[PDB]
């Protein structure tokens, strides 16, 4: 295809590695590019956590309001909302918001602790029929995406798939579902990403994450006014390993796949 054409462009042009998977629920269409190939997630990874807690809430009532401490010895390379709450506690629900809309990776460790760790998480995906993704690690060592290392990583077809049966899809309760819709709406990391690729004015919720070798991803649901919504998986990863973050080839990539 000429998307095709453009993405590879878009690749070869970048000197890294893309991955992208997007779904047009208006006719059930994809489009592919290194689908298959695992990426390391780094924070996009959260949103697994947050929906596994999300879907263990539906049969553990007040689950979200369980408190968690925070301590300074959990402070890791970036935690902007658990630094505010350190010797405090924070309850699920914060920590899944703060995971999510702020990539806190103290938040998200509390997340993969609260399932019980990486492999918890991982299972939550197999019951989901994810059988890509896999979290090996907690923050912040499960950022380092060494290039052909399988440890925290997915495919972009089985991130897109997964993200659309949690969002969209039947994968959580009705309740657990829209909360998960509102709190990927209520990303503020994500201007540059994906969103930096799409008309201003669309509705967009996303996770991006950054790790080593300038990995530089993003995953979205983006809703067009007066469309069906698509969902993006755009993972991007490069040759060195202190390479610095290209969220402009994500944004390039949201462009070609949503033209
Ligand atoms: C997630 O990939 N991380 C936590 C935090 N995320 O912010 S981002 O999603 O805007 O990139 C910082 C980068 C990264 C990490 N290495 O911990």
């Amino acid at each position: 295809a000429d998307v095709q054409q453009k993405l590879a462009e878009l690749e070869r042009q970048s000197g890294g590695r893309l991955g992208v998977a997007l779904i047009n629920t208006a006719d059930n269409s994809q489009i592919l590019y290194r689908a298959d190939e695992r990426f390391a997630m780094c924070s996009t990874s959260k949103v697994m956590a947050a929906a596994a807690v999300l879907k263990k809430s539906e049969s553990e009532p007040n689950l979200l309001n369980q408190r968690v401490e925070i301590k300074k010895s959990d402070l890791v390379n970036y935690n902007p909302i658990a630094e505010k709450h350190v010797n405090g506690t924070m309850s699920l629900a914060e920590l899944s918001a703060a995971a999510l809309q702020y990539s806190d990776n103290v938040a998200m460790n509390k997340l993969i602790a609260h399932v019980g760790g990486p492999a918890s998480v991982t299972a939550f995906a197999r019951q989901l029929g994810d059988e890509t993704f896999r979290l090996d690690r907690t923050e912040p060592t499960l950022n380092t995406a060494i290039p052909g290392d399988p440890r925290d990583t997915t495919s972009p077809r089985a991130m897109a798939q997964t993200l659309r049966n949690l969002t969209l899809g039947k994968a959580l309760g009705d309740s657990q579902r829209a909360q998960l819709v509102t709190w990927m709406k209520g990303n503020t990391t994500g201007a540059a990403s994906i969103q930096a690729g799409l008309p201003a004015s669309w509705v967009v919720g996303d996770k991006t994450g950054s790790g080593g070798y300038g990995t530089t991803n993003d995953i979205a649901v983006i809703w067009p006014k007066d469309r069906a919504p698509l969902i993006l998986v755009t993972y991007f990863t490069q040759p060195q390993p202190k390479a610095e973050s290209r969220r402009d080839v994500l944004a390039s990539a949201a462009k070609i796949v949503t033209d």
